[PDB]
């Protein structure tokens, strides 16, 4: 969906679910859960938009546009109205369009599911970090998908809850340890300077402002003005594609390549430490998310009470990194040495695919007797557990719910 966005990279489902691997003999689904970041959105920020638009207004003035350069304040201007129509920090129509493919997915891959959820009337919760903005549009566009295709469904999907603690807990006390972290440790504050100077910047971002500007132009400004203005220009470049539906304004014409692959390696450089694994032997930077992967196993095991037909969770990247560093999913297994700053070359973890826009994870839980299963499905790719939990067959996805509250260390046994 884009190269070099990070965090910001649209989503797009990792497996097509013709191929998940099929349940056990006898097994049927009987309950299914999902935590989802919001869908793709607008910047938080028009600011970035109008430094480079001053800036631009200057050069026209002095003559010293590149060729290219000369449609930079048209394309800027156009881009920044749509951002103001939809509204800063709200969904965009593919952020609408990420989350009725994931419904659309996930009534597909468990009809059988959704046929009990009607025969018991059993209730889908619908649970939030936030009670407006774009949590809430991304769980409505997810809600209103599986009413429009089924409804029969709707009047059993409960009206949302705020539960800030088990989905927003980086803001709540929960993560009060987590914060004081990363405003006091001399290794963290130490280590993101030694990001953030990495030799390579100023010449990424010189690159960038040479496809609008004459080098002489780049010359005069001030050297931190040079910095700034080229990472508005590449965070406005790295989520052009979140608008795709509101337009396309062709921003790769001024960040070439090189230089965005830069300003994503920083990114992601700065994200695993501050929110993703982190150091080697610390859980300082996910331990907060442990409320969240306990619901995960509080919900699978209270469906053998029945009472609740799915789960459904929309939160922020701060809590699903946070959660993924925490189960070792892929991507997220490999904490840092101290000794060895984190690179693209020896660490797995990526903004893109540990957490693009829609980031998700999601339980579907079968039933064989009195035998309960799961299958793990993250940005709905079939995943398996970390290595220390034993499938439920060799080279099997599904693995029996004692066996994961087992390997979790949740039971004994």
């Amino acid at each position: 969906t884009a190269q070099y966005s990070t965090s910001k990279t649209p989503y797009s489902p990792q497996q097509d679910i013709r191929t998940y691997q099929p349940p056990p003999p006898g097994f049927t689904a009987v309950f299914t859960e999902l935590v989802s970041r919001h869908g793709s959105r607008t910047p938080t920020k028009i600011d970035g938009a109008d430094l480079l638009l001053q800036l631009w207004a200057k050069a026209r003035d002095e003559s010293e546009l590149t060729s290219a350069g000369q449609d930079f304040g048209p394309t800027m201007e156009s881009y920044r109205a749509a951002i103001q129509k939809v509204g800063l920090g709200q969904e965009t129509g593919r952020g609408r369009q990420e989350l009725q493919g994931m419904a659309d997915r996930m009534q597909r891959r468990l009809p059988e599911l959704f046929e009990k959820i009607k025969k018991d009337a059993t209730p889908i919760a619908v649970v939030l970090s936030q009670q407006t903005g774009r949590i809430a549009d991304t769980a409505k566009f997810f809600t209103a998908r599986l009413g429009a295709t089924d409804p029969a469904l709707a009047p059993l999907i409960q009206q949302p809850v705020v539960d800030q603690d088990l989905l927003y807990f980086h803001k709540t006390e929960r993560g009060k340890a987590y914060r004081d972290y990363l405003e006091n440790d001399q290794r963290y504050q130490e280590t993101v300077k030694r990001i953030k100077n990495r030799d390579g910047t100023r010449e990424a971002a010189t690159d960038i402002l040479k496809t609008i500007f004459t080098p002489a132009f780049v010359e005069r400004m001030e050297p931190s003005a040079v910095t700034k203005a080229a990472q508005a220009l590449y965070d406005l470049d790295a989520i052009a594609p979140d608008l795709s539906v509101e337009g396309n304004w062709h921003l790769d014409r001024f960040v070439p390549r090189h230089a965005a692959a830069w300003f994503a390696s920083i990114d992601d450089a700065k994200s695993f430490y501050k929110k993703g694994p982190g150091f080697e032997g610390s859980d300082i930077t996910f331990a907060m998310a442990s409320i969240l992967l306990d619901d995960f196993f509080k919900q699978a095991e209270a469906a053998r009470a029945g009472k609740l037909g799915a789960d459904l969770r929309f939160t922020h990247a701060e809590e699903i990194i946070p959660l993924a560093a925490l189960m070792q999913l892929p991507g997220s297994e490999k904490q840092a040495d101290p000794d060895e700053d984190y690179t693209y070359a020896n660490n797995p973890w990526r903004g893109a695919s540990v957490s693009p826009m829609a980031a998700n994870l999601q339980w579907d839980i079968y039933r064989n007797g009195t035998t309960y299963l799961v299958r793990m499905l993250y940005q709905e790719k079939e995943i398996p557990f970390k290595p220390d939990c034993t499938p439920f067959t060799p080279g099997s996805h599904y693995y029996r719910l004692d066996e994961l509250s087992r390997c979790f260390g949740r039971t004994a046994r």
